[PDB]
């Protein structure tokens, strides 16, 4: 395998003016033609002409219209074509070539595919190489004229980059349509779709030039009902970017098309949008409420690629997280905007510390930007895209709006059609950062560290008050751990947005605060505290790291009760967790290790217990934050914190702590969920598709969230409720009566009425599978068996597979079974898929992730299985790349 560094990258020796296509899409095949218009570039020594091509069959190549010999002139070996260079022009010459390609068996979902019957293009990043030869790098810009023809029956909407110029029939009942896309773009920014697609449309008048811009957004006919909230979403995020950023949309029409075969949410191309159905299409009656979200974030996401992309796209693959962060960190802005819930920060807190800190901390560690790769496929990761969004929000933090939107508006125009490198962001930002301090002697050299190093960091505090001097002072300490990509760890530059609360009053003692820690560690020193403060530290997580706030209980429920900041509260709740956690684990571990025929357990904190009540029967509380603070950490966060991690004994601590709040709180729990049925299922606008109520949806989750409390702790007769809640007209309430009535005797009367609900619906059917694979049954891994015989049989969909296995694997009692039943499982079933599609293959070793942190014998178990699917024979190189990389060979 070929490894690519990141220190290595050099100019091309060549140059691709104009890319003149034809695509021909018959029922068998689909034959390309093309013709790249090339010069010499002054970095060329003489080399071959190396052109990417995987899969191809070819039928001619040429230069100059003179057809060349195999062999003699030129090598072909399925993944580079080499034209010696004694017959490659020294002047401006002209490439053609004609190859076979076949969409109709590519299930990999790469490059041109067919899903369902549309037929879509997937070049993002390496996967224009699928569709012809080219020098497949994000630097080769070049001018694209692109021809499609197909049967007009089966594709009658034909669409590409740049402007519909030209349609035309074709005898055989055939038709083309032609497209010019003069403004140069890299190879990965092509698309196409063919297909009987049915559309939305909309016209949208930008903010400054008053110009009409036409929004389509398409789907295949059965969900065309299924398309309002995603044009809805369009209008917010072009809103928002004239409105926050002052950018208008740049040209006369926007394109998003639905597709049910996709590897991942969303791909960005000029104008031409494409995505998963489950990130675009949603419904009222057919769509948990998860879906509206979704949809406007990835939606959002796309959009905010157009006008960045439109002018500054990257130099390299290793800079993915310059274009893939910073456009996160704007979707998050433009969610957190729309919703206007602090649910919406908290649920990127709560991804990012437990998917992304496992990441970080697993043999997979690497920095936002790599140093090496050799299959850009796996380096799509919450590292690259989320702590990438972090790295891009500090900026923000340490700028504020002001200096921030001005350091952006220099990163354009200085790069402005040009490719670009993180270097070149930092050094935008520097010069905003040397404007605001208003000293030039200032940068911002030592933040690069945060692109470069690997690892979350971890951040102590100490405290000192002299209530004589009425002088506060904030110790700060950071550190991170050493990993096999730095030896020697740096300090990096850290906002440490703070704020002080009085114990007695609840009120703010300083205005706002970012304290900007360069060191390895230093003293804050605030003059005129009144009284002893409680300190709120990383108010909105500022940073990207491990809090260790060093604060009692009683002090952690103060803030919990009465600070400003809501992920200051909600990390509050989460430590004193986390301590109840931590001592609750080592007295079954200990009680297990010894085999004591009688033990001690510690209580939940009875005034802990006092504060969530205090909370929850608060009328005037947010809803969504509610139910994060009745919900212990997730697995993924608390395994951060515990070596060699015993899965039984954690599930036996987990259900201690919940049992100990539910005996106290449970009639509490009880009352909410009745009265809150009233404004949570309100069907007022069940059948507008356009209104969306954020809030309103965070009462549905706190109902069910506490009927699943009040399910588990067998609350009395709670199975009428549970009846009743299956007749409920949201999918994310009759889905949840499946779930909690896994504890009862007539869940599979729920299993089959829901079932009926949902087959009908792609979607809705794939959502009811993720319902059945994450229910706690003793039985379920004959229910998954179930699955697999009479609803997912051998469907390649990645979203059924996905769908089946995925949640299956969060179960920390029955996915880590000490037999190993479910690694064999899971194993089984990458195995499989890998044979078909290597990415979604790579996607579902995710359980793997966290395999040493396990104890000894869980170890052994998934490093078998890893072992077992390396020694395959056929595997792909982004599995065997992936495991090699995981197990540290
Ligand atoms: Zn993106």
């Amino acid at each position: 395998p070929k490894i690519h560094y990141r220190k290595d990258y050099k100019p091309s020796g060549f140059i691709i003016n104009q890319v003149t296509l034809n695509i021909n899409i018959h029922d068998q095949e689909t034959i390309v033609r093309s013709v790249l218009d090339m010069d010499i570039s002054k970095h060329n020594v003489g080399e071959d002409l190396v052109f990417d091509g995987v899969g191809l069959k070819i039928n001619e190549i040429s230069i100059n219209n003179k057809k060349l010999v195999e062999g003699e002139e030129y090598t072909y070996d399925n993944e580079f074509l080499t034209i010696f260079s004694k017959f490659v022009p020294k002047s401006k010459f002209a490439f053609s070539s004609e190859v076979i390609i076949h969409p109709e068996t590519n299930y990999a979902l790469t490059g041109l595919y067919k899903s369902k019957n549309i037929i879509v293009s997937q070049c993002e990043a390496t996967g224009f190489r699928r569709i012809t030869f080219f020098i497949d790098r994000p630097d080769m810009m070049a001018k694209y004229d692109v021809t499609v023809t197909a049967d007009k029956e089966k594709y009658p909407v034909l669409l590409s980059n740049g402007d519909k110029v030209n349609e035309f029939e074709i005898p055989g009942g055939r038709h083309g349509a032609r497209f010019n896309d003069p403004p140069l773009k890299p190879c990965y920014l092509f698309a196409v779709v063919a297909g009987d697609l049915k559309h939305l449309s909309a016209t949208y008048i930008t903010k400054y030039t008053k110009k009409k811009v036409e929004l389509y957004v398409f789907s295949e006919e059965k969900y065309v009902s299924k398309l309002q909230w995603a044009l809805e979403c369009l209008k917010k995020s072009m809103a928002f970017d004239e409105d926050y950023f002052g950018l208008e949309y740049d040209l006369s029409r926007l394109n998003l098309v639905a597709v049910s075969d996709f590897n991942v949410g969303a791909k960005e191309n000029k104008g031409l949008n494409i995505f998963n159905a489950n990130s675009l299409l949603a419904s009222k009656k057919n769509s948990i409420d998860f879906s509206y979200a979704r949809i406007l974030t990835v939606v959002g996401h796309e959009y905010f690629h157009q006008y960045t992309g439109n002018r500054v796209t990257l130099r390299d693959w290793f800079q993915l997280t310059l274009k893939e962060g910073l456009t996160v960190h704007r979707e998050n802005l433009f969610s957190e905007e729309m919703t206007k819930t602090v649910t919406t920060r908290l649920s990127h807190v709560d991804l990012l510390r437990s998917v992304q800190f496992l990441e970080d901390s697993s043999p997979l560690s690497h920095p936002i930007r790599p140093e090496s790769y050799v299959s850009m496929e796996n380096f799509y990761t919450t590292t690259v895209y989320d702590k990438g969004s972090e790295v891009m929000r500090m900026y923000l933090t340490i700028l504020g709006e002001e200096y921030y939107k001005k350091g952006f508006d220099i990163y354009i125009k200085k790069n402005d059609g040009n490719t670009a490198t993180c270097e070149d962001f930092n050094y935008a930002m520097e010069q905003a950062y040397k404007m605001k301090k208003a000293d030039n002697s200032a940068n911002l050299n030592q933040y690069l560290l945060w692109f470069s190093q690997s690892g979350t960091p971890h951040v102590s505090f100490k405290y000192n008050y002299d209530a004589e001097k009425k002088q506060y002072s904030i110790h700060v300490n950071q550190y991170t751990k050493p990993d096999e990509n730095q030896k020697e760890k740096k300090p990096l530059f850290i906002p440490i947005s703070v704020g002080l609360i009085n114990p007695e009053n609840g009120k703010e003692m300083i205005s706002q605060t970012t304290l900007e820690l360069t060191k390895e560690s230093d003293t804050f020193v605030f003059n005129n505290i009144a009284v002893k403060p409680i300190p709120s530290l990383f108010r909105g997580f500022s940073a990207p790291v491990y809090i260790e706030d060093q604060l009692t209980d009683e002090e952690r429920i103060l803030l919990l009760k009465y600070d400003s900041d809501a992920f200051v509260r909600y990390n509050s709740c989460t430590n004193i967790y986390m301590k109840q956690i931590l001592m609750n684990y080592n007295e079954f571990l200990k009680a297990k290790n010894e085999k004591l025929e009688s033990f001690q357990l510690t209580p939940v904190n009875a005034q802990f217990i006092d504060a969530i009540k205090y909370l929850l029967e608060d009328p005037h509380a947010d809803a969504g934050f509610k139910s994060y603070i009745v919900s212990l950490p997730q697995d993924r966060y608390i395994i951060n914190f515990v070596s060699n991690l015993d899965t039984d004994v954690l599930a036996d601590t987990k259900e201690y702590i919940y049992k100990q709040i539910g005996d106290k709180l449970n009639d509490v729990y009880y009352k909410m969920f009745k009265s809150l049925e009233a404004k949570a299922d309100d069907l007022t606008y069940f059948n507008d598709e356009s209104h969306v109520d954020f809030d309103q949806m965070n009462m549905r989750t706190l109902r069910n969230t506490l009927l699943s409390l009040l399910s588990k702790a067998q609350y009395p007769n709670i199975l009428n409720e549970i009846i009743e809640h299956s007749k409920s007209p949201y999918p994310s309430n009759w889905l949840t009566s499946l779930s909690v009535s896994a504890y009862f005797d007539k869940y599979f009367e729920l299993y089959d009425k829901t079932y009926k609900l949902s087959k009908d619906d792609e979607l809705l059917l794939q959502e009811w599978l993720k319902t059945v694979s994450r229910s706690d049954r003793k039985d379920i891994y004959e229910i998954l068996k179930k699955l697999e015989n009479e609803v997912l049989k051998d469907s390649k969909n990645p979203n059924d597979i996905r769908a089946v296995y995925l949640p299956f694997t969060n179960n920390l009692r029955r996915f880590h079974d000490i037999s190993g039943k479910g690694y064999k499982l899971i194993a089984e079933v990458i195995t499989k898929t890998d044979k078909f599609n290597p990415m979604v293959a790579t996607q579902l070793c995710e359980p793997f992730k966290l395999w040493n942190k396990l104890d000894t014998k869980r170890q052994e178990l998934m490093l078998n299985e890893m072992n077992t699917m390396l020694q395959e024979p056929q595997i792909s190189n982004n599995l065997k790349e992936y495991l090699l990389r995981l197990t540290n060979k």
